[PDB]
């Protein structure tokens, strides 16, 4: 299990702090072993949900654990190698751009966070675990609104979205060891593929600002949450 944490813990703007043991985001979760699978009980997860697409879940299908429900839905539209990615990186059409619109159409309109929201709006659905392949991409705009949601600033919000760069940094290590020829590659350009950096959450949250007056505006624009319904969902979840 990679890449793996509570949001509990983090500051809301308001001065309260989210409660342990109701949100987790990881990595994918195949291949669990009975640990792993101990560990997630023992945390009495009721949902995990997934983002990640058909052929992903295909190729890489999540263990199933008793008593926990599955649920997946898409977080992106679905119609080459890491060494392709690592050469053309920086091109018009290369990996850091391309990685950068993604997240630039992440936010708005989003069923797979539609249902996320929806899930998490009623105590009964929670604890939640959601992930996707890494963990960093999807799972990063996705923890993104629920920390939106409870209150937590911008600033928090990438403080946790760039703690994905502890699994990348071994991520870097063992794809280096797959592929030697990549061993003087400047390790923060490999980070730009396998890890996250500011300007592809700025992107996320520049879509946002260019749609929406504010996250409140936001909240309510794309999934139905008004000032009243936040204002509970803060009081059921802070502490």
């Amino acid at each position: 299990m990679k890449n793996f944490r509570d949001l509990g813990g983090n500051k809301t703007e308001d001065g309260r702090t989210v409660k342990k043991g109701l949100f987790y985001r990881s990595a994918k979760l195949s291949n669990l072993s009975e640990n792993d699978i101990k560990i997630l009980k023992e945390l009495n997860i009721k949902y995990i949900f997934d983002y990640r697409s058909d052929e992903e879940a295909r190729k890489h299908p999540s263990t199933i654990i008793s008593n926990i429900k599955n649920i997946r839905i898409p977080a992106m539209r679905e119609l080459g190698s890491i060494e392709d990615m690592i050469d053309g990186l920086f091109e018009k059409d290369g990996a850091f751009n391309m990685l950068n619109n993604s997240y630039y159409n992440l936010p708005i309109n989003n069923p797979s966070y539609k249902k996320l929201v929806e899930l998490i709006r009623d105590y009964s659905n929670l604890p939640i675990l959601n992930h996707c392949t890494a963990g960093k991409d999807r799972t990063g705009v996705g923890s993104a609104i629920i920390l939106m949601i409870l209150g937590v600033s911008r600033e928090n919000i990438m403080k946790d979205y760039l703690k994905s760069n502890d699994f990348a940094d071994k991520e870097i290590e063992r794809f280096i060891e797959y592929k030697p020829k990549f061993k003087d590659i400047p390790k923060e350009n490999l980070k730009y593929i396998f890890g996250v950096n500011e300007e592809y959450m700025k992107t996320a949250f520049r879509r946002i600002d260019e749609e929406y007056i504010s996250v409140e505006a936001y909240l309510y624009g794309e999934f139905n949450l008004n000032k009243e319904e936040i204002r509970k969902l803060r009081n059921q979840y802070l502490e």
